[PDB]
């Protein structure tokens, strides 16, 4: 008994991409696989698949067609379910009680699928469910076939849900309250709790505090294999200088931010006001700035205002291929990510993981992923201090990147998948570390 069963319970898995939550939970499955683990994924189709009807189901007083679609690849067996609600394609909810009610009605699907495997199969060692929105699912799973669970929350999405809503999932027991934190419900019910950075646990500290000692982090990965430089063809300057030129800009130190416009989050706001500054010191010359992504139209209007008023800024809303986004992380000197919070910080490993060295928002796991060694940490919502995080950047460049670039890969391809299902196995079990309120 190494080997273990686990049912792993996601919201959104590939193909089915909204943020990258699918991307995440399909590489911990696999990495899970790799090991040797036997892992059963139950997610919703969304109405990305049609599958064979097993049964019907009554929810919200009335009988539903359970539909599931399935595919085995190695150890790892992907059960996608369609129904009622799961069968719409708004993949969080056919508005807000919609997305309740897809979830409430995930649960029941969820057993029954569960239930009918178990006439072949032993129960699974572990159910490891993701996000509030799998917790109707976990909850009643727990509650019926009593084995470990493991709650692993990717973001704090902080709100909660009336009452009715755990009545009709069978859950009252749950819902002792008029309203309900499906978030502290998850926590309540599971054997331990993970989230998703150190450093985001300690951010939402307060919160977490709830499940002292039964709560800890596992951290996410990268898939270093993509990301990675043999793809490319041509030194760094030559990429670069080629790069720059496609942009109708010179050489200088080029500086990347790639990332939803948006109001208190990803921090371009924070960018744009940094960049203001740094416009009129002598040495905004020597430098450039690719700005990349898109959402609120007054955001894109001052990045597109700055565009105008220097050819040294170029911005980009239309979307690209991964393919070009390596290519970018490969020529770039450095990435500004100047978040607001950040749960873990994929962006900083993708550029860490092909040379670019970050310049983060110290918030969350932006704080674990990068050391002195590998990149420059600043206080969050501070434009002063990020243009005097670029300036000091600048000065850098002088002498050789060649060794913060190199620390950079080694550093990311440490942030693996496999390590990360590692620690993951050691929770399911219990035999993990974890966070308690009087250890300092």
């Amino acid at each position: 008994g190494s080997h273990m069963k686990v049912l792993l319970l996601g919201f959104e898995f590939l193909p089915v991409k909204v943020g990258g939550l699918a991307e995440a939970l399909t590489a911990i499955s696999e990495a899970l696989a790799s090991l040797g683990h036997e892992v059963l994924v139950f997610t919703p189709s969304h109405g990305r698949f049609q599958g064979e009807e097993i049964g019907k189901i009554r929810v919200f007083g009335e009988e539903v067609q359970v539909k599931v679609s399935y595919e085995e690849r190695g150890n790892l067996r992907i059960y996608r379910i369609g129904g009622g609600l799961l069968d719409s394609e708004d993949v969080y909810g056919p508005g807000w009680d919609g997305l309740i009610r897809k979830a409430v009605t995930f649960g029941r699907a969820s057993v029954l699928l569960l239930n009918d495997l178990l006439r072949e199969e032993p129960l699974p060692d572990v159910v490891h469910f993701h996000d509030w929105h799998t917790v109707f699912a976990g909850a009643l799973i727990k509650k019926y076939f009593k084995i470990p669970a493991v709650f692993t929350i990717h973001r704090l999405n902080k709100s909660k849900l009336p009452a009715f809503y755990f009545h009709e999932a069978g859950l009252s027991e749950l819902a002792p309250y008029p309203d309900i934190d499906p978030e502290h419900t998850g926590g309540y019910i599971a054997d331990i709790v993970t989230t998703v950075s150190r450093g985001y646990l300690i951010d939402e500290w307060g919160f977490f505090r709830n499940f002292e000692g039964k709560i800890t982090y596992v951290f996410n990965g990268i898939d270093c294999s993509f990301w990675n430089e043999s793809y490319l063809t041509g030194s760094r300057d030559e990429r670069k200088k080629s790069l720059l030129s496609k942009f109708g800009m010179d050489e200088g130190v080029t500086f990347m931010f790639i990332g939803r416009f948006d109001r208190g989050q990803k921090g371009v706001d924070v960018l744009l006001k940094a960049i203001e500054i740094l416009s009129s010191k002598k040495e905004f010359q020597e430098m450039r700035f690719i700005i990349i992504g898109k959402g609120d139209p007054e955001l894109e209007g001052w990045a597109r205002s700055l565009e105008e008023k220097h050819g040294n800024v170029k911005v980009i809303t239309e979307m690209l291929s991964r393919e070009f986004v390596r290519e970018l992380y490969g020529s770039v000197d450095f990435v500004i990510i100047p978040s607001y919070f950040e749960p873990f910080g994929l962006v900083a490993l993708e550029a860490m993981c092909l040379g670019a060295i970050p310049i983060a928002s110290a918030v969350g796991g932006l704080r674990d992923i990068i050391t002195n060694e590998t990149g420059i940490l600043v206080k969050a919502g501070d434009p002063g201090e990020l243009a005097n995080a670029i300036l000091k950047a600048l000065e850098l460049s002088r002498s050789d990147l060649s060794k913060f670039r190199e620390n950079c890969k080694k550093r990311a391809m440490s942030f693996s998948w496999e390590k990360s299902a590692e620690r993951y196995v050691k929770a399911y079990t219990g035999s993990i570390d974890r966070a308690f309120d009087f250890i300092l």
